[PDB]
């Protein structure tokens, strides 16, 4: 391999310069299957990589795992291999009452509640998305009639205390995160997830283009028993949106 | 007056909800005169306010003075009077070799080298522009033929040490800022100015829309004797862009 | 002009080494008019400058605008022109019940709730006034029988959230400033204003002498309808005190 | 499943209270096979879990993935299922000249170069190992004849800039981390890895026992072409040590 | 003297490489008297030094005074004279209900609520004890049947506000320390004292071995009138434990 | 005793409200003997206390030991016994070329390179002296003919790395303090010592008056073999000044 972790050579990419980067290794095949000539390249640790073709051009699909540290390894090693544009697709929990399950969120910039972003730029630097990527995601969402919200996301190194969850082993949250969800809500923040602060900071500070889209599967502000069906449909629409955005960025 | 500093009543605004916010009080009349039925409302301290009409709708032009503290007063008191969209117009100095004098810069987000932004949101929150305002500024720049750069700006509470200037009384820069210009250059930052970190943070955290455009009149990386005519033309260029963007946001 | 913003040459100063620096461009003429041979030198942006003569010696009066950033520009450019002593005169709101409207405050040092001070010295460095300037202000206050208080001032980059005001567009204050006024009150702090942290830090860290005096026009701790008359009288006494202090420092 | 990510019920564990936690999901089966009656329980994302029996008692082996965020999910959800002791096993790169490839490292505490540890305790709290777990790991290492070093480890949210690697896409390291490797070397730090600051802080602050052992496969201070056989043998050595330590902690 | 403060020459030590370091100059003679051939060397400021012999080998006993600053002077100057192992003995107040008066505490690492530790290593570095010293203290405690607890200690630059005491001149505690005792209690912290953060950080970052033991004389969580007798007995047992640990470290 | 550490009752003080606070317990008797009817009250740890009479009024002399932690105990327990004015006397090393051995320094405020000051007020609060105490010290210095410097002091929790000394066991200084002495020199700081940041912050934030004077016995910027007689004379000079200042503050 030409890189330390992903198990890829530059020849494997066949000249690709764009990658779609989901979190779950199990979701990579689903995304690749929407495009032409899908081929599995490698599977090592949390990093599963396929290649496919979109309008005659090679594109990469590679999983990051959960969190900024493993995300930073995938993005760096793909950059070493020639990738210059990175599109993240995820699912997410909204923290605003006006945002519904089934909706799509496009992130303009993120609240940096992570550690890895600091290894690229000091805290004062914005975790901001690329303008061309954000534009392509909004236009792709419109092309299939999705209800879309555009704005700021909170990006946390934990699933539990950093998202103010109390249903845990200890049942408590450290002082600095107590009351934090209500503060982000007042400041207009749409949602929580765990990788965008790292992704957006490391790309914007190194001349790489990045964008971020997610489907809403749950809402933290109103109690409701989730419906597995609505949730599956919502992930499928987010995947088509990221693929269509990619088409506009080739 | 209905507000503490600006010397304005809500009746004076005639229902306006958009304001163009330059820094220099002597620039307010020149911007207002490009639109219909311009009238002076007030002048107190660094805050000079005119009203005009664009495509039949009232709009405000109001100066901020230099720095985030006076900016924060103007934005708050305008919001008290009904303004919900804020467009900053300026001229600026570039720190990248590929950006030329006469070019136009549209800011997606800012590095927070200020104090007032912290009084609205903690450092981790992004100083990010509104997507609709950024889109209007970019599309207006293309409509008149400008060469445009879109990206990150460094926003400083000083003109001298925070912009790493050594041609000063002391000729010294505090440790924290020594070597800072070269760091921002490596990270792709386009330019320095002094009000956007405050403006963009206070608006993004309070449900108000803001954007920012500026004309390039000097470049810190290439020695050149300034041309007064070229600099006047560049200012006029940027002002035409901010008025046309306002037209798209009514 | 020999400087970038103020529109002054060194010859304009006629050998002056002391400046009185109020905030409001409109108040500069009032101060100059107490002295001999007053002459207007320049008006650009928030910076209005006059010259006059005190006991046969030239003195400068120059406005700063509101906030540390514009203050830092005026102080630097005046230093480039030969000024070595800076005396600030303002009006202010007290936060202690024993301090009355009509009283005069002389500041020994300031709480650094600003951004520009950090561009001169790290936070651990004290925003302390010059001992000779503080002495001259206290003695000048005694010479006209003013009721005087000497101590610490809190210096904020905002008028609204940083001074814990809730009568605003949003009606809220960021976590770190919630409860802050009561903490400063317990620690003996006399008042809030917006420029002294910057002024005192940048002078004490660069071999320049600075002092600070203000008249009390309002008290945050007891509700009362302000009297425009008492307020005008109080600003007039503070102006005579700063002029008399200057006389003792030539 | 009784937990959100791991895909496990409490019944699956058969009363287990100790878990061995490697990073790589493909290493879970190899560790479990050294013990009696090994069986696969689940595999979801980077989390692969097996059960086995040691001296008649059930034990769990569960992968964390790379970085503190995914580590924090595995540790929390295992604790929800009844686990109270956590033993980390890895391979690593040394930064001291006297430490040789083939040696074993036991960590007493870690330098916190991560984000997730802050979500459990403020920076001032020590990322310290449990004394009983450290004692068992040291005594097990001596029982099989390993050359062992006991001391402090640097635990980083990145593989590249946080470990001061320059052989990258950008070839740059942010100011804060320039010269950092030489500082840690002078302070006696043995090595870099990426999960221990999170693991040790979250356990020490919540009444859970944790320890950490690793085999040295490379040394950053001496150029050497790696030997694949030597590296495989070193991994097997460290795994035998972590199983024997578990035997002492039942 | 060969050093600035302690009044010692290297010859005075007769080849000693281990020191026992209590806080109170008055307690040095008591410790020395348990060993062979005790001799008083010097008394200057808070620094009183004796020499004695343990199993035929010279050992030093030297007081630190109260706090990290004076501790840092004693440790440095003893290191200049050849000392490489440092054992602290103290008395302390427990903050856990299960810990009783009469018990002995051995500290694995400390919460850094001091200033001097930062002059040796940044905050992220752990204030961790040496593994051989901690082992010797635990084994010495067992040899006389003491009830022993092993874990984390909070180490404060103050006796009053930093340990959340309200029975003071002012009757208040600064915001950041309000509620702090209950947070440390929840995180498993055993006790407060005032020198171990400095001692453990400066030794672990400079190749010196250090450990820490204390007798419990009071418990912050249950009201009780202290018994001078139980307190004297408890200090005597801690002194024998430190002497016996030293024997195991020669 | 009415207090925990000092071994004093309120009756012992005979109504005293002013204390002179040297660092060295062996200096307490020498200061007290310059006044009338001197008597020893107590000696415990680094705290030695005498009473004497000045112009018919009782005054206290009490040692602090080295560093802010022991200083904070002495000041708190004296305040509990009725003391409201605190005068620090010391000898010190200058860091400016124009300051000579034999000169006297009066401190207006201090750089906070300590930990204990943070336990009373956040870093942004100024470590500033009382104006009445500073005035008395300056006027007393002039009355006896001393060459006096008035200004800022750097106050450090260490004698060695925090004062950028390299003549040590390790010969290293942590990154944060490398190049620090030259920064403070450029900023006009006169000298280093180790207790004033704590003393001045705790008093200014609690309604207590404090000041500080010191005699210069060495200069870090000019190599010179110290003269023992000159150094003894300089100490006596500073002590005469602090007694005469006390006389003016009764
Ligand atoms: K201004
Ligand atoms: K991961
Ligand atoms: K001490």
């Amino acid at each position: 391999s030409d890189v330390f972790h992903l198990g890829l050579t530059k020849n494997d990419l066949q000249g690709a310069t764009l990658a779609i980067v989901p979190g779950d290794p199990d979701r990579v095949e689903k995304i690749a299957a929407l495009m032409d000539k899908p081929v599995k390249l490698a599977s090592h640790r949390e990093f599963t990589t396929w290649r496919a073709e979109l309008d005659g051009k090679p594109v990469i699909v590679c999983s990051t795992g959960i969190g900024g540290p493993s995300t930073s390894i995938a993005v760096e090693e793909l950059a070493q291999l020639g990738i210059r544009t990175f599109l993240r697709i995820g699912t997410t929990g909204a923290i605003q009452p006006h945002i519904n399950v089934g909706d799509v969120l496009v992130t303009t910039a993120s609240v940096r509640l992570d550690g890895a972003s600091l290894h690229f730029a000091p805290l004062e630097f914005p975790a901001v998305a690329d303008f061309e990527c954000t534009t392509a995601l909004v236009e792709a969402a419109k092309s299939i009639g999705a209800t879309t919200h555009v704005g700021v996301t909170a990006s946390s190194d934990t699933f539990y205390p950093g998202q103010e969850r109390y249903d845990t082993y200890s049942g408590r949250v450290v002082r600095h995160f107590k009351g934090s969800m209500e503060e982000w809500q007042a400041m207009g923040v749409m949602n929580y997830e765990m990788e965008s602060a790292t992704l957006l900071t490391m790309c914007a500070s190194q001349g790489l283009r990045a964008g971020m889209v997610a489907g809403v599967i749950v809402n933290r502000t109103q109690q409701e028993i989730p419906n597995a069906e609505t949730m599956k449909q919502t992930e499928s629409h987010a995947v088509k949106i990221v693929v269509e955005a990619a088409r506009r960025l080739l």
